[PDB]
């Protein structure tokens, strides 16, 4: 199509689809309720991302937001994605360490705040205010990372939890930077490069994360 | 009103309302926590449908979607309905057989994918792509039906579960067909007939299903 | 800004923010899982309200709804707020008295119906129908209050539950009145006064309620 980021949307669509079918095949057989739980959550994540990548690819998850006296193309469908997939990823983590419900509610709630404010930021027509929403969203992220480190077993659990937690902090932290420097933000880095950055992070945080998780014996009772 | 499907919207509004008041009266008295659970879920379903039928009746849940070079009237409020009511119906089933949380999450998640993609399909302005969303949605449905049959007691539970599961597969399967042949799809069958088909399915899947369920002793500890 | 209700939006933004930081500091230290649960829920409430107050302040949560042959300014972001915060407040109550899941599902479901119909009412372009949605929403509220009184311990639990339940019925009941007499409704009381009324209720129902709750020992095992 007439959009140069189409290739990354198509590649992300493809990789999320393949990841979904892999984990779907993979989870065939599992009878342990606990593992079943990790398979459900972890397959749903790239399944959802698959549809939102397709929606961006086909142009449905794309809108135009006027700001800085111009018509800026915003892929809103990333937030419909993250809205659902980021809490699920946090659940994987939470279930791994047997977190209190209070801590899970704090994380999921913090998360919704993170994406929803990111969304508002993305759709806001007053340029300056866009970065107020960014700041609040980033504060929510920082709370989440705080909890992951100070708000929380079988060594297998701990070992896998430590790895995925590290994967999580490192990739999740890059998203505010990408946003801030890309088309939604200061407009430093073009949309096509921004889309590639998000595709590389999304596949790693979704399919990379799930591969690490689902190969672990930490998921079995 | 100037819409010939108004009669079916009015009749559905009426039947969902009556079903809600019946199950509300019916559940008065119930102290068994387990049955209480089935009453809550099963009353909420036509209550929600009642509001969405009223919203379509009054014209609020109706929008115009350009495709095939025409202004197509789409009742989007059906998806706000299903978004909430189809997972609840799946919960009735899941609680009946004491399903693992992993299986419940897979079903609810599969379900959201089903309706959300149906919604995107419904609102998509490129005619051809409408049926890509249909296909994905249908794949989600097929997964759900798979799980209902291969992903899962007191004989009462089994007996009622077997009946409602059969009701479920048969009516849920007709919805993709109706969509595909009606105004959202190929435009084979007019909107007023399509609305009647959906009203007959919705009342049967909601009020018919609940009557069968709530008369059963399968719902009591 | 050019809006005379800005001061109340700014004051609400401020008070919700301060309430969020107070309860966040306050909950530092808590290790009792049960109390943790009450801290999560109760901090999230004004956190969410903070963002929606900011969104109204900045003008993002404001839209124009034509009715009565005029362009009526509707703050839709109040419903995005309530959609999440009113169920959470009901959870605080529900967890306090150890409510059955059936009763919690009935309350949360009743609640979503309440706000969602309030939203539809708010955005409806046919003046008369606006009050049909109001009536249904009010019926949902009345059900909720019914349950709080007839649908349900340590004396501490009972004592705090009795107080907060009284706070709840009294403030929640004023919201339908405010709506009905203000800009969304009959247009009796101007928007700026309406916004002040909602700001006073919101801070009391959110921060006032949380202060009463979180000072109680009812929240600890
Ligand atoms: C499945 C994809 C994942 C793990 C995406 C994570 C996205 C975030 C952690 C986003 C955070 C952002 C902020 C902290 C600042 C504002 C903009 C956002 C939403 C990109
Ligand atoms: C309360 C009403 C019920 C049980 C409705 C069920 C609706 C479905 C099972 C819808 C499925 C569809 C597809 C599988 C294809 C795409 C379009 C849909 C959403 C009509
Ligand atoms: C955090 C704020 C709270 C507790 C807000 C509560 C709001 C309600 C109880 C709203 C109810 C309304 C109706 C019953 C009638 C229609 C309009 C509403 C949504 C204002």
């Amino acid at each position: 199509t007439g959009r140069p980021e189409w290739i990354w949307l198509a590649l992300g669509t493809a990789l999320m689809g393949l990841g979904t079918l892999y984990f779907l095949v993979k989870g065939m057989g599992v009878s342990d309720p606990d593992a079943k739980k990790f398979y459900a959550i972890t397959t749903l994540v790239p399944a959802i991302a698959f549809t939102m990548y397709l929606s961006m690819l086909l142009g449905y998850g794309l809108t135009m937001v006027p700001f800085g006296g111009e018509q800026n193309p915003i892929y809103w469908a990333r937030y419909a994605d993250w809205l659902f997939t980021t809490p699920l990823l946090l659940l994987d983590l939470a279930l791994l360490v047997d977190a209190d419900q209070g801590t899970i509610l704090a994380l999921v709630g913090a998360d919704g705040i993170m994406i929803g404010t990111g969304l508002v930021g993305a759709l806001t027509k007053v340029y300056s205010y866009r970065f107020v929403w960014w700041a609040i969203s980033t504060a929510a992220m920082l709370y989440i990372l705080y909890v992951l480190f100070f708000g929380f077993m079988r060594p297998e659990v701990a070992s896998t939890f430590k790895v995925l937690r590290n994967v999580t902090v490192v990739l999740w932290s890059a998203y505010p930077v990408v946003w801030l420097i890309g088309s939604e933000g200061a407009g430093i880095v073009p949309l096509n490069i921004e889309t590639l950055l998000f595709m590389v992070l999304d596949v790693s945080a979704k399919v990379g994360f799930g591969l690490i998780l689902l190969r672990s014996r930490a998921i079995f009772g």
